[PDB]
RNA sequence: CCAGGUCUCUCGUCCGG
RNA sequence: GCCCGGACGAGAGA
């Protein structure tokens, strides 16, 4: 992606939208019980912690575009992935306005608790004003579509979230692009049946994990994988996606029968944004805050990996690639070992910056022991070897527990961390509780015991 | 007094069949 | 007891 121009939106007709400047994150009752290095991200330029210019930092992600042409390997990747999706029999029809707004089998309603975006946000208009889940009233929405159309500008906000130390000093705050309610609805009418088919079929056919529940899905994954794992990280995945990758995406869409809506992807490519007193325009790339980005990113990952294997290994048989992506995250396999250092090499030629998995300094063999997906490791149950624990390391959980956005949520927050934590084993878990229970508020909390959780997990199969 | 996207999963609360 | 569903809130993950 690349910025094409900035300029006081006042000089191009667009309103000024100002985001809050204060973090909602505050130290927990557990802030000193557990160790941690993360702190709330920089939300403004006038932030003390900064050791470099903010706006330079937060926009520096738009690294340019290597390719624009879909070459022979990408094309073969497209044909192969599309053929896979074809086996699912994806309903290619538009989704009616009512289901695109209110949800259907495999697709959740629009989120009524979030912003309606432009221009409703300058009009003080809210999703709740327009939508009614009880009546599923489409009349008002239809009128707003008629009135304001689609392809509206996105509103840029900095994400209020925890960030490591260097990322706070370095101003590496992440940006949110608030999609318009009109565009979310139009995207869902166009692609809802695609979204639903993905959500209903996490696994190696979709090559997507959207819709999976790790506690159960972790047991299916090793069985789905071929003998030899491989994996790697991308640096700035979304930003490094060149136009060629979207064309390839539109090609997959045409092939599976959505050919008549591929213009939507184009719109996703040339986007206008409002940040405070300014307005910019980006050509290339796909705003994280648009409908479907999670699916599209995962689909592109599938293309990317097929492409690199074709380029790197002559005569590789894609039918024996088994991979599952969640956006840019991925666990992949092949009956014979594939070298991620060699894949990362070929990736350069497509504008992809690939590095060893899990921030390793070097590319090393990926094994069931070091492999991670969705931040969780894979560990067979001691008692029942076929049942696999998604193991999230405690470090992450300790970071989370040290902060709250509203202490009235402490119980739910800590309970939820517990459901993540216990997979580390009874000993690590019981220590977690002891530490929680080492302060009075922790002793007022109702927390599940290991054996209750373990039994619940066994029973869930 | 509010403000801050798209999704998935899960848990909790409340309410139902 | 066990299923199935809804509304709202939260957490994590991408
Ligand atoms: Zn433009």
């Amino acid at each position: 992606g690349e910025i094409q121009w900035m300029r006081p939106s006042k000089e191009v007709g667009y309103p000024i939208i100002n985001a809050p400047s204060k973090t909602k994150l505050e130290p927990s009752a557990f802030h000193y019980v557990f160790e941690g290095v993360k702190e709330p991200a920089v939300l403004t330029k006038n932030d003390p912690r900064l050791k470099t210019d903010f706006e330079e930092a937060i926009f520096s992600k738009y690294v340019g575009n290597k390719i624009t042409e879909v070459d022979e390997y990408m094309k073969e990747a497209v044909d192969h992935y599309a053929g896979q999706l074809m086996s699912l029999d994806i309903n290619t029809e538009q989704m009616c306005l009512e289901d695109a707004m209110y949800g259907t089998d495999g697709l959740e309603a629009l989120d009524l608790s979030t912003s309606a975006g432009y221009p409703y946000v300058a009009m003080g208009k809210k999703k709740r004003d327009i939508l009614n889940k009880q009546t599923r009233d489409t009349k008002e929405m239809q009128k707003l579509l008629d009135t304001y159309g689609i392809n509206l500008p996105l509103v840029t906000y900095v994400k209020d979230e925890l960030r490591s130390k260097t990322k706070v000093e370095q101003g590496k705050s992440r940006l949110i692009e608030a999609s318009s309610l009109n565009d979310s609805v139009a995207m869902r009418m166009a692609f809802g049946n695609l979204y639903a088919a993905f959500h209903k079929n996490p696994g190696v056919i979709t090559g997507s994990a959207v819709g999976c529940d790790p506690d159960l899905f972790w047991s299916k994954i090793p069985v789905l994988m071929e003998e030899k794992l491989f994996a790697f990280d991308y640096t700035g995945y979304d930003a490094s996606l060149s136009p060629a990758w979207f064309e390839a995406l539109k090609m997959v869409l045409e092939k599976i029968g959505f050919g008549d809506r591929v213009d939507y992807i184009d719109y996703l490519n040339h986007s206008h944004h409002l940040y405070k007193n300014k307005t910019y325009c980006v050509k290339g790339g796909m705003p994280s805050g648009c409908s479907g980005t999670s699916i599209f990113n995962s689909m592109i990952n599938n293309l990317i990996i097929r492409t690199l294997l074709l380029k790197t290994y002559k005569g590789i048989d894609l039918d024996h690639l088994k991979m599952i992506a969640y956006g840019d995250d991925v666990i992949a396999s092949y009956p014979h070992e594939v070298d991620a250092s060699l894949l990362a090499q070929s990736g350069k030629d497509y504008g992809l910056t690939m590095t060893p998995a899990d921030k390793s300094a070097t590319f090393e063999t990926v094994t069931w022991e070091n492999v991670t997906f969705l931040k969780r490791f894979f560990r067979a149950d001691e008692k029942y070897p076929f049942l696999i624990h998604p193991v999230m390391p405690m470090k992450e959980i300790h970071e989370s527990i040290r902060w709250t956005k509203d202490p009235r949520n402490t119980q739910d927050h800590v309970r939820s961390l517990c459901l993540l934590a216990w997979h580390n084993g009874e000993e690590e878990y019981n220590k977690f509780l002891a530490k929680i229970r080492s302060v009075p508020i922790g002793r007022a909390l109702d927390l599940p015991e290991y054996s209750t959780l373990y039994r619940r997990w066994l029973d869930s199969f």
